[PDB]
């Protein structure tokens, strides 16, 4: 067996008889102590007949469906270390917990055999990146992991325009589901193409051949906010763009920055942006969901 | 067997008896429906002894070697895809005609066992590249694929100085064949140093143990356009300091300004553009064939 | 057996045992014809129980351990081509000396079995690398190659902030030995946060875990310069900023820049720039010595 892997039971049942898993992150789970999200999150992925499999670190382990316990400790305790994969080694040593992020539970996911994973979205290049080379460790973690990472595209205080073209320079193949427009987080749309499927069946022979071909990589499949649901573009943006503005008055840079932007969001949107991504996360989780139905599906011929 | 590639009985014949292959590109078979390019280019490769390999997607299958039939389809049919190593998988998938380009053809080539490719330019960093990011998905498929690509160094449009840097920190080794400045696609040189070989089977027995040492990766031979050829470099440069000076003022950026740059520097050229990107194609292939029987014989000790 | 590599009979005797080894540079053995330096790191590295091994190429093979006539030419012969990853293959087709770099060495030193490295300064995002791409291979070998670079940070000259992003963004683990902050080479500290680790055993620990986790790629422990020898940041940034003020002036990019801040920096320094590199050179090798020890027990049990 593997001395660093915990799989719960119905996990390890559902790969052993290769039906279909969708990986979820713990990063998060920790912005929603409640839980109800964790809730309709869990429920949306079943929805298609897909087991979740929320993942984190803990005493010494990579934890693949988290105990209610976990979850509690998660959702309770003050310290917990957001852990990407170069973190992983540490947050083993160290015993304790670790929350871990896009790039964190992709690598476990796959070492468990899992082949799906979906977040609302995911890292990027930061603004004013092509200067500042603040790029979220996820896109090249993308090169190396077999995986399909499921999203609504990237974070909005990113940008999405640089993130898109660096993952072309990566060669991560980046699928539009029913759009051939870039998914912009809570906005509807970036002005940047991708690859338009269809069909979730059609998508998944794509995602197959690319692993038969390029080897292990990540596809990455883009599923934009519901219309009904997405922020203005317009108000997103000048929010972001005066957070910045002060930002250089004020003369702060480094990992000070990207907090102020994420504070700005929350204001400029009423109180929607919370609402926004619980939309945009239950309508991704449920795509994930059934692209890994068809994955299991394709896979199976 | 393999259930994706198809690879005609010539190459397949000489790659059993490890005699030399050169593979081609077919995203560019398309730029010239006459044929009597293909002509040439399959008279400077087999001169060496080397059989050239034409490769393209067409029917769900990776093909090495197209038919008559599929030539035919590839210079006469509208809607052709360019398809990068990325999108390989939806071009599968989909079943129909798939030109793939640098980076798409060499994962095929090296699939199948050929270990030479040759074009007139690779892709590489675009002029703006360091602020917009715009990089070719070939400079990091380098990183992954074992081959040698052989070309005149990156195309004209391109920032000979930055592609460079961007080679040297990606580990890809650099020659110049018979020279220690980089090829300029149709002007002769950037004034950017390379590791000269003046002879081929060094650069092979070099090559040969870049791969032992460092595994599968991309080995850049760079040879340069006659110098009776050539373009002047102040006229390449003019013309596209210009086109880019429009572009400001126009406001265009994005995928557009790249084809404006293209159709400026036919314009510049008098109207031997096509005539000098077609001397630096045969060159190429005459040294891509050379190369490739030198490898064949260094790997045969 | 292996036929480019040549490994001596102490080092090939504690790799059978599973004893532990640290591998040291050959490039810059060149930058101190004595030896003393060479004696005084050997001894820093043996008093913890490790094996020293200097690597370099010569006569067409990959040596580990440079014999004693060996050491004499790198320490004697004018024309020494330095070796970075990219380089090995020429060096060796060519069949003369090559003193290799960080990149270099550690890809050699990994073929041997040889798990950890040191040196005072690793290469990184040079300064305006942003603008210019200027940027080491070592940042990118540390994907492929498992390792554990022991330094003091990246050398001075570079942009430390960068660099650090550009490994955060790679993915590669970097680790402060007794620190929260990144080593500046003959400056302590830049403000920049890394992982604290206050123990080698458990610093060998994660390292470990990492691999398993993560596969073949660098952790980079930094071991900052002790305060009694350290340059004043002031002192350094000064002569540095100066020196790029006069070439912007006199007009100088290009692999031209780099070596007039190297020169700059001895100035400034009063004739304390060898003293202090020496130093950190010294106690860099120490704990490279104790974190071998400390790794080889870990992978003991
Ligand atoms: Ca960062
Ligand atoms: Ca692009
Ligand atoms: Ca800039
Ligand atoms: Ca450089
Ligand atoms: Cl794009
Ligand atoms: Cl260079
Ligand atoms: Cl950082």
């Amino acid at each position: 067996p593997d001395q660093l892997l915990e799989v719960s039971d119905e996990i390890a049942t559902a790969l052993a008889e290769r039906r279909p898993v969708v990986a979820l992150e713990s990063s998060l789970i920790t912005t929603d102590p409640s839980s109800e999200t964790a809730s309709l999150i869990e429920k949306a992925v079943r929805g298609a007949g897909a087991v979740p499999a929320t993942i984190g670190i803990a005493g010494g382990k990579l934890v693949v469906g988290l105990t209610d316990s976990l979850i509690e400790r998660f959702a309770s305790t003050k310290g917990i270390p957001k852990i990407s994969a170069r973190d992983i080694g540490g947050a083993l040593a160290g015993g304790g917990l670790g929350a871990t992020t896009v790039a964190g539970t992709i690598v476990i996911a796959e070492r468990a055999g899992i082949q799906v994973f979906t977040t609302a979205g995911i890292g990027g290049v930061h603004r004013r990146g092509e200067d500042t080379l603040d790029i979220s460790p996820d896109l090249l973690q993308f090169r190396k992991t077999k995986m399909t990472v499921v999203s609504g595209g990237a974070k909005s205080i990113l940008d999405h325009r640089l993130t898109a073209e660096y993952l072309e320079t990566a060669g991560v193949p980046v699928y539009g589901y029913r759009t051939d427009k870039l998914a912009a987080f809570v906005v509807r749309e970036a002005d940047v193409p991708v690859t338009r499927m269809d069909d979730l069946h059609t998508a998944a022979r794509a995602a197959e051949a690319h692993w038969q071909v390029n080897g292990p990589g990540t596809v990455l499949l883009t599923s934009p906010i519901d219309e009904q649901d997405a922020v203005d573009e317009a108000i997103v943006e000048a929010a972001i763009a005066e957070a910045l503005a002060q930002c250089d008055q004020e003369g702060i840079v480094g990992n000070a920055v990207s907090p102020y932007l994420m504070k700005a969001l929350a204001r400029a949107s009423g109180g929607m942006l919370p609402k926004a991504g619980r939309s945009l996360l239950l309508s991704t989780a449920r795509v994930a969901g059934e692209f890994s139905a068809a994955l299991s599906a394709v896979q199976a011929e």
